[PDB]
């Protein structure tokens, strides 16, 4: 008992618009405890991946 696999990112790029969109660019197993578009690749292994719309960015996941 301490924590879990809370709302992360790895990657987390962003736009250099008004105002600036953040997002999620990170691949790994399933997505984050806050993503509104997840989506994986059709691939061998078939990884699964975030593509969220935030102001911000969230911690490194694991």
């Amino acid at each position: 008992t301490k924590s879990t696999t809370t709302a992360c990112c790895d990657f987390c790029p962003c736009t250099r618009s008004i105002p600036p969109q953040c997002q999620c660019t990170d691949v790994r197993e399933k997505c984050h405890s806050a993503c509104k578009s997840c989506l994986c690749t059709r691939s061998f292994p078939p990884q699964c991946r975030c593509y969220d719309i935030t102001d911000f960015c969230y911690p490194s996941c694991s």
